[PDB]
């Protein structure tokens, strides 16, 4: 009932974010320290962070041949130990496997060799007595090395691993002639080993640092219950891949947010600050506001919706596209903002070509306007193919902005049809095919919604939408509450 726990990833929110495996190791660290528990947090260092203090400890490691000395910077924050390995490879503009190789092991070492007695609570070395929580592909071999250089003399030994799967999408997929330069043995060999893209004249023997990730671990998780399920089942798609193999016993626990950073009654990028009980009258004023910026017609009795994505088959702008000119039958806005590809880039900025006055596309990352968006749109669209989580559709809600989305993943979880939002249907999962009965209930879906805003109705599904509790305090309960099955 009082643990200590380390949390080791690539990303690490605020300094290190883009995706939402940032958001998750910002927020649910401290919110895990708040229940009384010594907790860290392991990532690379980047950029020269400013409370960033060396602590001089330094651990030489060994990855290929070549015996590599890494910095341990700290900064201690929020009642959380947070640690980051320092090394010229984190700082540029291949050499990917040694970076985290870095990384994986100089987090077994933090534990040991760092002395740090911030905590009013808990003194001394965090101990040999821990829990590892290993994010995301880039921490898959941890749970490895740990019995590769440690359990077998000594070291550890009554400690235990569990693996959270943020994005079944980015497995870490290398050589399999690259093996060796991770000084493992051969015997956990096997549990890296992949058969990439079989039956496709691209299938190769692959080396999967999620696949080892997952399999070593003593306990496995994802971002959402839903998801969980769609796994352990065969909806497996990471898109390209499928299933990857047989998971098993998988936990999922949605995830909360970062209820400080968005937060409409303090944001400072909206024109109107609001709460549930204003939230309808300043929603016009930053509706009005955005359709300026938008350069669209100005009129709050215009419904507008709004798409927010990485541009990319998971988030399904191909079908959002699809579903416009349908849409452009009804007397509504539609704004999109977004990067990535160029084929999906260039399909949304032809919509806004076709018919400028009701769509608007934004190809960009502009932050601020991320947040006009949530705060004037009425309706966002989610029309993904596959989510783990989820961010948009929280971000929405905070804001009041109910979501007409994708029936897949952790939007299965997080919006319910009547209180919170529209479940579309689930979409086909075929990435590379936009098929036209999802382009019909896409359409559909949003036809509804919008039908929807500005009546009675839709207000009190703002309501809901805010009233919520998206912060990490019951998520966290829920991780301790799964860490506790792990007996340390
Ligand atoms: N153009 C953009 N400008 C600002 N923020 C963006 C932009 N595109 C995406 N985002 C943010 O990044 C997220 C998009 O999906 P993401 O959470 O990264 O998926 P994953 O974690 O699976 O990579 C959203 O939460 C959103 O707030």
């Amino acid at each position: 009932h009082h643990m200590n726990v380390v949390f080791v990833g690539a990303e690490m929110a605020p300094w290190s974010k883009t995706g939402g495996l940032g958001d998750v190791l910002g927020g649910l660290p401290p919110a895990m320290a708040a229940n009384g528990h010594r907790v860290m947090v392991i990532s690379p260092r980047y950029d020269q962070y400013k409370d960033a203090w060396d602590t001089s400890v330094v651990a030489e490691i060994k990855v290929a041949d070549r015996y590599e000395r890494v910095r341990f910077f700290h900064c201690y924050k929020r009642g959380v130990d947070r640690v980051f390995i320092d090394h010229p490879s984190f700082l540029e503009k291949k050499d990917n496997q040694m970076r985290f190789s870095l990384l994986c092991q100089a987090a077994l070492e933090a534990p040991r060799i760092l002395n740090l007695n911030n905590n009013p609570y808990f003194k001394g070395t965090y101990g040999e007595d821990v829990v590892f929580v290993c994010n995301d592909w880039h921490t898959g071999p941890l749970a490895s090395y740990l019995k590769n250089n440690y359990q077998p003399n000594g070291i550890y030994r009554n400690a235990k691993v569990a693996f959270c799967i943020h994005n079944i999408s980015y497995q870490g997929r290398f050589a399999f002639e690259d093996y060796p330069e991770l000084n493992l043995s051969e015997r956990f060999r096997s549990s890296f080993d992949f058969i990439d893209g079989y039956d496709t004249p691209v299938e190769g023997r692959k080396i999967n640092w999620m696949k080892a990730g997952i399999l070593e671990a003593d306990r496995v998780l994802t971002v959402s219950p839903y998801y969980a399920e769609e796994l352990i089942s065969g909806i497996a798609r990471g898109c390209e891949l499928d299933n990857i193999m047989r998971l098993t016993g998988i936990t999922g626990i949605v995830n909360g947010m970062d209820v400080s950073e968005w937060d409409p009654s303090k944001d400072k990028y909206i024109t109107a600050k609001y709460d549930a009980t204003t939230a309808i009258e300043a929603k016009a004023l930053n509706k009005e506001a955005l359709q300026a910026e938008a350069g669209l017609p100005v009129d709050r009795k215009i419904p507008l919706i709004a798409f927010i994505g990485r541009l990319e088959e998971q988030k399904g702008p191909d079908v959002m596209a699809a579903a416009i000119p349908e849409l452009m039958q009804e007397d509504v806005q539609i704004v999109l903002l977004g990067t990535g590809k160029k084929k999906f880039e260039k399909l949304l900025k032809s919509m806004e070509e076709k018919y400028p006055g009701k769509v608007r596309a934004v190809v960009k990352f502009n932050a601020p306007l991320a947040h006009l968006i949530m705060a004037g749109a009425d309706v966002l669209a989610v029309p993904s193919r596959f989510e783990p989580c989820g961010l948009i559709q929280l971000q929405g809600m905070r804001y009041g902005t109910p979501c007409a989305c994708a029936s897949t993943g952790g939007l299965v979880d997080t919006v319910i049809e009547g209180k919170t939002g529209f479940h579309m249907g689930r979409l086909s999962v075929d990435c590379k095919v936009v098929e036209p009965s999802d382009v019909k209930k896409v359409a559909a879906t949003l036809k509804r919604a919008i039908k929807v805003v500005g009546t009675p109705a839709y207000e009190e599904m703002v309501r809901n939408c805010m009233n919520q509790d998206l912060s990490w305090k019951g998520p966290a309960k829920n991780w301790e509450n799964v860490l506790l099955g792990l007996g340390v």
